[PDB]
């Protein structure tokens, strides 16, 4: 049968300490607990013994009545804590009137579910997970810490303070770690917060499974360097334990819980392994009473504590001779100069443990004060001590605690409690220490980034994939979690319209800068500058300066005989004509407008069909004498019947400034001139070199004056190829308007010159 | 206290039953459980109270000892069954040797927790979670059921089968639901499932919480109409019946678990709202030896019963006014013809309970063969019967069930089963009923999809988005559910890579038919015939025969002295020339190949080069005379330097074919003929013109034998301005082959028909 600590007194109250080890994996069914604990263990019953004598002594707090106790071990297993409770109920079958619950969340419902059934308010003073907030399933549970719902958003605030994003998450089978990595999640997913993989364990569980999760951890190794654990103590400390078996000192930064806090007894030799940890604390300030008190004791007169001596040969390996509890296991000798003040560790949560004490005292005050509000004992309206009642009074009641704040429950029997931030950090050589770089109070996290990470080097922020909102660059995920996403460049006129796709521009658009937006790229016309069109322009102008000379030398000699043969109207029509070319070259190099663009049609029509068409009489005249003046009447008809084309195709097509894009990059403007809408004044003006080609053959060398005829016949001659060699480049190229100017302004040239020059040369001279 | 059903024997086996409902949410605390039940309560308690007397009568098994039973109401609750197992372990502070566990998953685990710690064993026959599998936790639990997992594949098998992929889940608070949607989450993640989201609720809800349930559920209602409930049965009842109230009459397909198998009284007065749905029974035949036991129970007689009286006043709503328990709530007076003959249905997990505790029989029964064979009854090492050799001999019984198959338990404590799919549906008027439509065993989902949906018109497919496989358009996935994509189409260049990517083919590439694949796209080249080589091929023809003509003439009037001029073998030279420039084109317009391209440059470079240096040392001959045979001597030489230019562009850029792209869409292939292997040659033969121009314009108008050299004098003036012509066509254009086709025929035609044919004429005169 397992001891059991005892203390007389009119009131007993339970209490479960996880005196010894959990049952190793191969010793469950036994039911047979490992080595004693000092902190979680021996410490929290001498401070419960104390604090009960203490209350005993005080006369101010359950006058008159002593309160005893029933101390059993729990061994942080589920099926030792409930054979204890159930040893605690079979009187109810002196009664236990409470018990100061277990210190893990799983073993506290088990103890619960049975507690309840027979009226035992049980005050829990270590376990925290959400789920005992429960008060339809937990009526009789109530705990001074608060909930885990506060730690794991303190995790959470961790997390996203230093970027980190793609971590992953370890928690230990259990309801404390399952509760807590659920909270967990659920708050990160919603924060942007990522997880890579979450994993479970056992804290009992051998060095392979620990192996096993390591490895799995290192699979996510360049990526996922940090790991939250909503891990217990033990199950921290065989990660730590896989990282020393298999070479890891650095490769990941453990972010701790409740579990871990500031225990030196999970990084105890193996400290270069943690460095660097963060983890979260209860806040509790040491009780010095307690220290005063514990550090005095011996085991030759400790004969309360059962497990005090074995405690005491466990701790200083040694045994103690003039006692049952010898041990010889341990070779040497407990000389009389051991003490427990050297390196003293007092366990974190022994705040909260002493109060979970007092307030099942002042509980059991407040209810006396309204049961019998004049007697000072244990009335006979308390001689069957109501749990109802006892649990109502412990709801309501309030005190102040040993830290010195006032203890008290909310509706759902927890109590308000703030969290402190400590990192693991290697203070000097060889020598490590856990350092309080912040704290976590009722949502507010305030860190302090100068005593963690003395440096701009970080941790690798624990991200999957790098930011890459880099301009032309868009995210695309890859059938995972929207965490890991591939970074791929949209095309050239495409623009950024999420992160998450590009989108193309309009018709004759390009997106701006940073692929922001969009914009609709300028139009480009004929410019007045630039090297080319200057040469066509300077042509026309000196064409231009020609034509002038010539009409002054026309005029000049006007009646003179030897220009006074042929029609001089005839040779002033051609000289109109001549004159209409460059001035449809200089019209046609502009901005094309509504105003401007049909001038080109007008000057392309006329031009080269008109002066042709003044030609062609004079050429038959010539050729047939070999009349009068009612030549010039059909010259003007064959200027009309082109005078007709150009207005038929000007109906189909209005002058407009229609946008050409060749590629989806440029942006032109011209008229709206068509292919049909080039050939058919082309196509005449062929039929009207095709009438002078008959004539000009007839004609060949005429003896005239000056011999106009031996010269106005290969005039022609020179501009029908240039004519015909024209059409290729124009049929297919982008310098339309160009190619036009320089046609019109070429077989000019060469008109006006043999036209006139032979004749108005020689008459000049 | 609660009342218990007794009955004696040497061996004493408990048993906890749901005779009662679930305590309501507002009477949990006092642990006071609801109205009788029919199938889970009284007729399992009739079940056991039967099957013990089937055992105690039958010589062959357990002879000459009897069993004995109490039997417990557990009312489908934890905290009630945890209460009742502790009246089942106060003996142990006759003893109980084992008990048949309760049907629920939860309740099962606590009540092992209790019965583990005293050797309890402890057969169950509906606690199908998995989570009892662990022996490490649960060593003293058997069941003549599978697990869960077996289950949950069934599920995902189903909906795979019809497919739905964009599926709603609900599972019901507790061990059996958590366990299985957890099972089923994994199992259908990993194929090819997704869940819209998963819900949780309790049996004992209340009405406002399965409405607002409802209300999540029909947040997804258009794309996810399949429900997947891993539920109890009354569950899946509260489901129905805020589908009552708000007015949903087929807008979701329930798809059932274990909990709702076909059951009656889950969809009594709701049959409107479930028909349609798909639930999973395990398969067992109805025991036929318990209806003719139970069928003919009267409660006057059955009074070893304590819950037979109740339950027969609340069957036939009636009072029994001659027993103590009249319950005068009814109002009439049950007659002497009320039987359970009418409306009787046997519940399904009948023989799954019957087999249950011949499981404890041959367990007991292998066990007293073994300790004492000889003996015939209870053996003296065996009146404290061991609870660890119960459980030992338990695990290794094989035997026969009522169904006539073989019971076995596997390593973890499990038996084998099967599994069958049925559906409600609506089979007359005004008459609903679950119809077997399938069966699933050891992987293997055996259907009947013409039973349901007898139409290919079945449930709209619980889908999310519509396939993107519509050729073109591929899949993009914005971060919420992997089911859940928009449709982008690729561009006409790329091909689908995958479902989720398209690249961009090759640059002289294209995509293949349906986008499957990349193919090569074929070469384009100046086929032999087509349009505009047929008429430049007769260009080539026509002069080669004009050569050849002209060649005949010159030949045979090679000593006539009208021709004794200007070296005759100088103009031969020429004559040559153009028909080198003539053959030029025939190796130039065809198929690129190296051989045609080594030779096409040689020709452009040559023949444009030495029959115009000929011109040239004729033309200076007759230059300077207003000598002797050296003139091919310095004719000659002026050949080979621009030949040495072809050589020397000919080392820098071998004759190999290189293919041109114009765009993506077209191909074409052509020698590496480039810009700069073109000019050094034309500005060879331009500098040449220019140099001769100037003789050219000296000779003028000379008198001449014949006006030899008045032609030439003009003839060449041409050649200028064609070659300039042919400059601008050259360099912008994707014609580059049939340009020079054309060019160095038309070159060649003047200068050829301006030098040897004036000669033909006067050959002739
Ligand atoms: C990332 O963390 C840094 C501090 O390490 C700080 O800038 C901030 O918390 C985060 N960055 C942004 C842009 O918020
Ligand atoms: C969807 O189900 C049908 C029959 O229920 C069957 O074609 C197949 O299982 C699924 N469809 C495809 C294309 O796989
Ligand atoms: N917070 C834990 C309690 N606890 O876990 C440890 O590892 N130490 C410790 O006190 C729980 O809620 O169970
Ligand atoms: N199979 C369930 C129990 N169960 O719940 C019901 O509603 N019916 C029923 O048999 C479990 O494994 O817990």
């Amino acid at each position: 049968r397992r001891v059991v600590a005892h203390m007389p007194g009119d009131i007993i109250i339970g209490a479960l300490f996880s005196v010894h080890h959990q049952p190793t994996v191969d010793k469950v069914h036994e039911r047979k607990c490992g080595a004693v604990r000092e902190q979680y263990g021996i410490q929290r019953v001498e401070a419960m013994l104390h604090t009960l004598e203490r209350i005993n002594s005080d006369p101010t707090l359950l006058p008159n009545i002593t309160l005893g106790c029933e101390i059993r071990d729990s061994c942080w297993h589920s099926a030792v804590a409930l054979e204890q409770s159930i040893e605690f109920i079979r009187d109810s079958l002196k009664p236990i009137v409470g018990v100061i619950g277990p210190g893990s969340s799983s073993v506290a419902i088990q103890v619960q579910n049975l507690l309840q059934l027979f009226n035992i308010p049980q005050i829990a003073y270590s376990a925290t997970s959400m789920d005992l907030s429960d008060k339809t399933l937990f009526k009789y549970f109530m705990r001074v810490v608060p909930s885990d719902a506060q730690q794991a958003r303190a995790m959470v605030d961790i997390v996203k303070r230093y970027n980190w994003t793609y971590v992953s998450a370890v928690h230990t089978e259990g309801n404390y770690g399952e509760s807590g990595m659920e909270a967990f999640k659920d708050m990160s997913a919603k924060e942007g917060i990522c997880i890579a993989h979450s994993y479970k364990i056992y804290s009992n569980a051998g060095e392979q499974s620990f192996d096993k999760l390591l490895k799995k951890l290192t699979s996510h190794l360049p990526k996922a360097r940090v790991v939250a654990c909503f891990c217990e103590g033990m199950t921290v400390r065989g990660l730590l334990m896989a990282m020393r078996r298999l070479g890891l000192a650095g490769e990941f930064l453990l972010l701790g819980s409740d579990g871990w806090a500031d225990r030196y007894d999970v990084t105890d030799g193996y400290q270069r392994e943690a460095v660097g940890g963060i983890t979260i604390k209860l806040q509790s300030p040491d009780v010095k009473w307690f220290d005063d008190y514990y550090l005095k004791l011996r085991p030759e007169t400790n004969l309360r504590n059962p497990w005090f001596q074995e405690f005491w040969q466990h701790r200083f390996q040694c045994r103690l001779e003039g006692f049952p509890q010898e041990n010889s296991k341990y070779n040497k000798t407990c000389n009389s100069s051991l003490t427990l003040k050297t390196h003293h560790v007092q366990d974190s949560k022994m705040g909260f443990v002493i109060n979970a004490i007092y307030s099942m005292a002042y509980g059991l005050h407040n209810m006396q004060m309204s049961l019998c509000p004049g007697y000072a004992g244990l009335c006979d309206a308390m001689k069957p001590i109501d749990g109802r009642k006892l649990l109502e009074s412990l709801m309501k009641t309030a005190f102040t605690g040993v830290s010195g704040d006032t203890i008290l429950f909310d509706e759902n029997g927890d109590s308000p409690g703030r969290y402190e931030i400590m990192n693991f950090k290697e203070m000097g050589k060889d020598y490590f220490d856990y350092i309080n770089v912040g704290s976590w109070d009722n949502g507010e996290l305030k860190m302090d980034d100068d005593e963690v990470w003395s440096k701009k080097s970080n941790i690798i922020r624990s991200v999957c994939s790098e930011p890459c909102e880099k301009g032309q660059i868009k995210v695309i995920r890859k059938g995972e979690v929207s965490c890991c996403w591939t970074c791929t460049p949209c095309k050239e006129n495409e623009y950024v319209f999420d992160e998450y796709t590009c989108k193309a521009c309009q018709l004759g658009s390009w997106p701006t800068d940073d692929l922001t937006g969009c914009d609709l790229i300028p139009v480009q016309y004929l410019r007045w500058g630039d090297p080319e069109p200057i040469a066509a322009v300077v042509f026309a102008c000196l064409g231009l300066l020609a034509t002038l000379f010539v009409t002054v030398v026309f005029i000049i000699y006007r009646d003179t005989p030897v220009v006074k043969s042929s029609s001089r109207e005839l040779c002033y029509i051609i000289l109109a004509g001549i004159c209409l070319g460059y001035l449809c070259t200089f019209c046609l190099i502009a901005k094309p407008k509504q105003i401007y663009c049909y001038l080109q049609r007008i000057g392309i029509g006329l031009s080269p069909a008109m002066s042709y068409s003044a030609l062609v009489t004079k050429t038959n005249r010539i050729a047939r004498i070999l009349s009068a003046c009612a030549q010039l009447v059909i010259a003007f008809i064959l200027i009309c019947i082109q005078l007709g084309i150009i207005v038929a195709l000007f109906i189909m097509e209005p002058p407009d400034i229609m946008h050409d894009y060749p590629s989806i990059r440029e942006v032109y403007l011209i008229c709206n001139t068509t292919n049909l809408g080039v050939v058919a004044p082309l196509g005449y003006n062929g039929l009207l070199i095709l009438a002078c080609t008959f004539y000009a053959f007839k004609t060949r060398n005429v003896p005239a004056n000056f011999n106009e005829a031996k010269y106005i016949a290969f005039a022609m001659y020179t501009t029908c190829i240039i004519w015909l060699a024209f059409v290729p480049i124009y049929f297919g190229s982008n310098y339309k308007a160009i190619t036009m100017c320089f046609s019109v302004s070429l077989s000019a040239t060469v008109l006006l010159g043999c036209m006139f020059v032979p004749k108005v040369y020689i008459i000049l001279a």
